DNA sequence: TTGACTCTCTTAAGAGAGTCA
DNA sequence: TTGACTCTCTTAAGAGAGTCA
């Protein structure tokens, strides 16, 4: 709501309810051929998800608080970056998953950045990989890779150059 | 059906018209701090585009043959591909601009991959800079870089872990 | 047969809001 | 007030198909 001071309360109220989710551990890829672990707390698969939270879609959830006969709500992960500013440079701010972990809503695999930003992470070769973000990733990206392309450039003709 | 080569007809039909379409000189990143030359051939912003070519979107073309009576339209990118695997590992294939200029129609500026490998090329180091595209990157991707997170990952008490 | 428009859809990273009990 | 559902929207890389002359 309103007051810096009900913001901070609503924050405060989410990580005490996200603390309680369970704790789940995964083995993750760094780049450069080293292993890490990560510690996920990930919101549960079916009702009831914890104090104020309410699915809306298959991988999303809202949080949801009355303050002064109001309800205010929330993109569930978003609640850490009340106090941030909305938007950067024109494009609008995002949750992103450092650790590619929709259910996970550990506030310390979560940044604040422009869409394009936290899509490109899924491509990133990690932090022992050569990540270059300046908030640094926490894996290699799920897609790093040569990828599994069909047909390369090409052309039948004399009519184009590089 | 159309036959093999009533398909390659339309390629060499294809290739002659964009072959006549402005030709661009752009300098563009490699990676590692090198610069290079591509040449991209680009449709016109508004009609007449070209035989065979007609605006369905903003940035998007189709190309149209009428053959036997019937009319075959295809998306304007798509053409080189028709003679290749519409889909790899269960997912569709879709021409992927290595020079990320979405008007040019250069033959040798495109690859014909899966939405996820085209979409990762926008944050590839490039092929001076660490590319591990097994077709490789033409030029460093527009959108590599830092990035300008807003806000990393963060917590007010101390529920978590990373 | 062709040109120049029109419309909606896909994907996978993300969102907002309403209906009931 | 709180919970458990419902619906559609945004973005930027990409698509298919209809109408009229
Ligand atoms: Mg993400
Ligand atoms: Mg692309
Ligand atoms: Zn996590
Ligand atoms: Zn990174
Ligand atoms: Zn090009
Ligand atoms: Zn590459």
């Amino acid at each position: 709501a309103l007051t810096n001071a009900q913001i901070l309360a609503v924050i405060d109220s989410w990580e005490e309810t996200v603390g309680q989710f369970p704790v789940i551990t995964h083995h993750v890829p760094l780049g450069g051929g080293l292993q890490g672990t990560l510690h996920c707390y990930e919101i549960p698969l079916a009702a009831p998800y914890g104090v104020g939270f309410a699915k809306n879609g298959p991988t999303r959830w809202q949080y949801k608080r009355t303050i002064n006969q109001v309800v205010h709500r929330w993109g569930s992960h978003t609640v850490p970056f009340l106090l941030e500013p909305d938007n950067i440079n024109g494009k609008t701010c995002t949750a992103s998953h450092l650790c590619h972990n929709t259910r996970c809503h550990n506030p310390l695999h979560l940044c604040w950045e422009s869409l394009d930003d936290n899509k490109g992470r899924n491509w990133c070769p990690g932090p022992n990989g050569g990540c270059v973000h300046a908030v640094v990733c926490l894996r290699q990206g799920p897609l790093y890779g040569p990828g599994a392309t069909v047909a390369g450039p090409q052309q039948r003709g004399s009519h184009f150059v590089v």
